[PDB]
């Protein structure tokens, strides 16, 4: 292939499998990688994000910076993964209020983390450092690792929290993983998870899912992808709002991320790998990452069936919350 991406995820797939017989480090190599400069064509006239995805692609060893290292020191039986940005502190607070509180109802415990990475001076980004800490030490569920947190690292988030999983929390029975803009019903996911076969529960993975997708290529959309990057379809992914899986599951993921190279779009990187373990993620009618209609949205029983819904602003997460403890009694 002549896209760049594909041609190195080639070049993988020859390291991991002897049945395709007939040198730097992919994992953790540091230093720019100049030899992109030449290898993909018009590169010094592709926008500054992807100069930087490829010359650093082949780097994924970040330490953590703030950790909670004991917050699975109860077995959890549903673990939620909230991808935060420093300055959304507004939107981290909501979300510990309603949706995303921590709760032991059952002995099925709920516990949360926001996954951060750095907003550097460098990129010019405010100092909010000591609000970040103040709001750690008070809360306890910020993961904050070393690298720059863009759109087009969030792949590597995922990577860091999956191996996270893999070695502070390797005994959660579920994960949540979304973003901190959606609405999320915990109780109506519990009761999901509760009605799940054993069989079913093992390589769960549900959410929004998008088949025979394609990298788009009009330079002005936001999930623009070169032809010299990547080229032809991709794998069937759940939207990245949020999905739910198995943490077996999660541990059978981290294991295999180290055979596929990164991607711009992390939840079409996790359709990739999910294809490589021979999974397919199953679409579930009650994730909404296109809103519901604009009537149903005044009625508290539209959310009562419902997984989450895409976008919430924090006061319509802790409105709706608030009125969904009572949904019981009106619908
Ligand atoms: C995902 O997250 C990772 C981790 O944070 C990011 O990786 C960092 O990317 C930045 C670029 O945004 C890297 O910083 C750059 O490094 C260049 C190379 O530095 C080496 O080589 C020079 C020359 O040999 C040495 O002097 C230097 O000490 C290193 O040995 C620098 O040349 C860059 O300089 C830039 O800034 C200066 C101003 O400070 C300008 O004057 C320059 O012209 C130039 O623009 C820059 O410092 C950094 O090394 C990466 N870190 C790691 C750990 O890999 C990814 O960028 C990010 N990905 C996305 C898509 O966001
Ligand atoms: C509903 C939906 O399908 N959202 C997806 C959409 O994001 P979307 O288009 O909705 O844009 P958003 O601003 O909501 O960002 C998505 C999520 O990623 C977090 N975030 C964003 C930028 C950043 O640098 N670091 C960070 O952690 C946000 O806090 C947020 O939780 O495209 C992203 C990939 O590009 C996916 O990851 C998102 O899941
Ligand atoms: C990743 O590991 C390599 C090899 O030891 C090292 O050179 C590099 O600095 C590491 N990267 C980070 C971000 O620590
Ligand atoms: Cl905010
Ligand atoms: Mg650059
Ligand atoms: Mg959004």
């Amino acid at each position: 292939p002549e896209a760049y991406w594909n041609r190195e995820q080639e070049k993988l797939n020859r390291q991991y499998n002897p049945i395709l017989s007939m040198n730097i480090s992919h994992l953790n190599y540091c230093e720019p990688d100049l030899r992109v400069t030449s290898v993909v064509t018009g590169f010094n006239n592709l926008p500054d994000r992807f100069k930087d995805f490829l010359l650093y692609l082949r780097c994924r060893n970040y330490s953590l910076l703030i950790d909670q290292p004991d917050k699975c020191a109860k077995k959890p039986f549903l673990l939620l993964a909230i991808k935060s940005l420093t300055p959304h502190f507004a939107r981290r607070q909501a979300i510990r209020e309603s949706w995303g509180q921590e709760s032991n109802a059952g002995n099925q415990t709920v516990v949360r983390v926001f996954l951060l990475g750095q907003t550097p001076p460098e990129d010019n980004h405010p100092d909010l450092s000591d609000m970040l800490k103040f709001e750690s030490e008070k809360h306890q569920d910020i993961l904050m690792w070393n690298y720059r947190d863009t759109f087009f690292n969030l792949s590597l988030k995922e990577v860091l929290f999956l191996r996270w999983v893999s070695t502070s929390c390797p005994d959660t029975e579920f994960v949540f993983k979304g973003d901190d803009d959606v609405f999320v019903n915990t109780h109506h996911i519990l009761n999901y998870l509760n009605s799940l076969s054993k069989t079913k529960a093992k390589d769960l993975f549900i959410g929004d899912v998008i088949h025979n997708a394609g990298p788009h290529r009009d330079k002005k959309l936001k999930y623009y992808i070169p032809e010299v990057v990547y080229s032809g379809l991709y794998p069937p992914y759940a939207g990245g709002g949020g999905f739910l899986y198995s943490g077996h599951l999660a541990l059978r993921l981290y294991h295999i991320t180290d055979q596929v190279h990164l991607y711009p779009i992390d939840d079409v990187y996790t359709g990739m790998c999910l294809q490589k373990l021979g999974l397919v993620p199953e679409k579930h009618k009650g994730f909404r990452t296109f809103d519901i209609e604009e009537k149903n949205k005044n009625n508290i029983c539209s959310y009562v069936d419902l997984m989450l819904v895409h976008s919430r602003k924090p006061q319509e997460m802790i409105d709706i919350w608030s009125q969904l403890q009572s949904a019981h009694l009106k619908c």
